[PDB]
DNA sequence: AACGAAAACGTTTTCGT
DNA sequence: AACGAAAACGTTTTCGT
């Protein structure tokens, strides 16, 4: 149970013991080996918190989410982790659900835990959060999914979401269309208003004004998208195109689409956003922005570590690049030949 | 930094510090205040590795999972958190990937990380997985995924999968199906052969034959929906309704269909399993027997945390149940009104 | 009454032999 | 050369004053 009891039963000191344990210094094998064997006997694990005590640090993440069902986090979730046992760490995953306390209650049980750093997922920045997340400025992370720096006290990794809203504005541009609609994540989050303006972008650029009858706020879900495609569907005057802030969403978006009669792309046009790992097999394949989520999740551990390890201490962040993944929803639209 | 660098700033001793800290041990109003106030400036965070040294616990969740992406899962590993952060638990998850040697490399991570117990969802049990199971039988885990009890030094929920299976099949029997089809997900898995025999029993009873053209082999993933979906219907003869043993899989199901110019579920049916989060949301919405998820998640907390606090120790096992939802993707078949 | 002294948890490492 | 003695990490708790 214990390195003493272990020692004891080989016949050896305890330092004895920790240095075979963690090949430390020279021993010899015999001795080695008696090590070995007591442990195996006694079944021996050493206690990662005695160790952590001494040295300094727990190997440990801490993952501040929001939630980890959404196909989206929960692909970059998956990817953390994916990374963390790469490079030994323990990941310690806590969904807020963009609860302040919770946060609260997160950030401070994971300090305590002592985790040698924090990646942030929080989806909304709001300044009571803005503030706590200051008071950890001592402990190092990276905050993963925001527009630019509200930091200085941090690491951070920018996925170019507006230039996200407007390769899709465009894409839709190029296709033909100019009675276009958009459902949009929650204005107060990256993934949402970013993505909004860039496609917004593309719009004023095309001279193709958007009418508020076709902008309806979506939250990332099913019910939203459907909801809110059910809202811009059923405008006597209805859109041609349609861009969908996030994957799930559009789910729900095509949904309504066939409830209501529309084929998709025959009567309506739908592009996505996040290439979520299934959207090849919504119905038909959505073509959609992919954010680059594997990669979203490693630059950020690896960005992490780095603070950590090297004990670097100068705020970065590293971008990273969506790209328009073309797949069957989407057809030409009245201009297509008129360019 | 330390309980004492407060103490001394609060002109206290550590000993006192440690009683407001806890509230284990009446203080001084005074000090109290002295004490979070020095805990304040100090900007003091307990140390909870310090206090596991001393204390014995560590208040943290080991899940040793499989994957975290795949809906299904990412639905319980969500529900897990929620009940640990109920109870001051952190979570740790582990996705093992259905690999022995992750699995090793988790399970001894975590051992050593002194976890308080281990949640056990690792899709397949193999020996070599229950024999390193059994070494951590001294840890506290409960096993949520699995058939029947090959456990003995372990707690367990059980998902009545066969009895979901069958209530699949009746469904499309009662429906005027005769012909039908299947998709299960891997043989070794509950999920997998557990719905399979359900389904399979209702068959028999009906004196349905079920041609082998029409059972394929799917891995819950959607690119093994449409494979197999694919392989069933272009059989010269093919059948009239199918049962998709996942939903994701079915999603890839419902692709194959409609690429292949079939309705659904005017061309064929398709009842899955599982009742993921937006399976609602499917085109069309899809009919499927619904997992209780959440509380498979929370039954299996809640019967970890008593073999924790109230130190029980005969294993129990707790069952939960699979109940079928109508969505609109089966439709009457061919034997409806002979009945 | 209200609080402290110091032993203790399970290890790592620095002197040493 | 090969290994041990004992200080130390940051707390909790049991005696005590
Ligand atoms: O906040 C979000 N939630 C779910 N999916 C998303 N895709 C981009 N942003 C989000
Ligand atoms: O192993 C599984 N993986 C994904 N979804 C599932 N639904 C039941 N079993 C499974």
């Amino acid at each position: 149970a214990t390195i003493k009891d272990v020692a004891k039963r080989a016949n050896v000191s305890t330092t004895t013991v920790s240095h075979v344990i963690n090949k430390t210094r020279f021993v010899a094998e015999e001795t080695r080996n008696a090590v070995w064997a007591a442990i195996k006997e006694l079944h021996y694990s050493p206690s990662a918190v005695a160790r952590s005590l001494k040295v300094n640090h727990t190997k440990s993440i801490g993952l501040l989410a929001t939630s980890s069902e959404a196909a989206y986090f929960a692909e970059i979730i998956e990817a953390v982790e994916k990374n963390c046992f790469q490079k030994g760490y323990t990941l310690i995953l806590g969904n807020a659900w963009n609860n302040l306390e919770k946060q609260r209650a997160y950030l401070s049980m994971m300090a305590q835990k002592r985790v040698d750093g924090l990646l942030v997922m929080c989806s909304e920045y709001p300044e009571p959060l803005l503030a706590m997340l200051e008071e950890y400025r001592h402990i190092p992370m990276v905050v993963m999914d925001r527009g630019e720096a509200k930091a200085d006290f941090t690491d951070a990794v920018i996925d170019n979401a507006f230039e996200g809203g407007y390769m899709a504005g465009r894409y839709l541009i190029e296709r033909g269309h100019r009675e276009i609609g958009v459902i949009p994540g929650p204005l107060e989050r990256n993934t949402g208003a970013g993505r909004l303006a860039g496609f917004m972008k593309a719009m004023e650029e095309a001279m193709i004004k958007v009418p508020e009858s076709w902008i309806v706020q979506g939250d990332f879900e099913p019910e939203s998208g459907y909801r809110a495609m059910q809202q811009i569907l059923s405008q006597p005057h209805r859109p041609t195109a349609v861009f969908c802030g996030g994957d799930i969403m559009a789910m729900g978006a095509l949904c309504a689409a066939d409830e209501m009669g529309l084929r998709v792309p025959q009567d309506v046009s739908l592009i996505g956003y996040d290439n979520v790992r299934n959207a090849r097999y919504f119905t038909p394949a959505l073509t959609t922005i992919h954010q680059p989520k594997d990669s979203l999740g490693e630059t950020a551990f690896n960005m992490l570590l780095d603070r950590i390890v090297n004990k670097r201490e100068e705020p970065q962040s590293i971008e990273v690049h969506p790209r328009l993944i073309e797949r069957r929803s989407v057809a030409d639209g009245p201009f297509r030949d008129y360019r």
